[PDB]
């Protein structure tokens, strides 16, 4: 399970975006997701979309520069180092000591049949940390 790089984890498939499906942390808004844009593939830079479900049925956006320290993710103080990632469909990060296991927008409806890599390092580095699940099927399409 030879994981991406994690350039190659925040710009994953290039298109769509990703949507936080299971972490260790409580307390975490529906439908909490990131989208990139603008990649800088020589810069390692993208523009980041996120939040998560606000009022009116309708995900909140709040836009942020993205770029890579070493192997993590940074978005504004946040760097999110990548335990394992496909590039793909789905990433295992950790964040604040919080365990998240992340999934492309494409593999919303296939949520017990990921990547097997993602779900082991997941379930691996959570140990005994209950887990919560963010991601539901009603969320609302990311920003488009
Ligand atoms: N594809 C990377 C998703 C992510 C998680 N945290 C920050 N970005």
């Amino acid at each position: 399970c030879d994981t991406v790089s994690a350039w190659q984890s925040l710009r994953g498939p290039g298109t769509g975006g990703y949507y936080l499906f299971k972490t260790t942390e409580g307390g975490k808004t529906d439908c909490t997701y990131v989208k990139g844009s603008n990649f800088n593939d020589a810069a390692q830079t993208a523009t980041y979309t996120y939040g998560n479900l606000g009022s009116g049925n309708q995900l909140t956006q709040q836009t942020a520069s993205a770029s890579i320290s070493g192997n993590a993710i940074v978005v504004g103080t946040d760097h999110s180092e990548v335990l394992y990632s496909d590039g793909s469909t789905c990433d295992v990060v950790r964040l604040n000591g919080q365990i998240e296991l992340w999934i492309h927008s494409s593999a919303t409806s296939n949520t017990g049949n990921l990547n097997s890599c993602c779900t082991d390092k997941f379930n691996q580095e959570k140990g005994s940390r209950p887990e919560h699940v963010v991601y539901r099927s009603t969320c609302p399409n990311l920003p488009q």
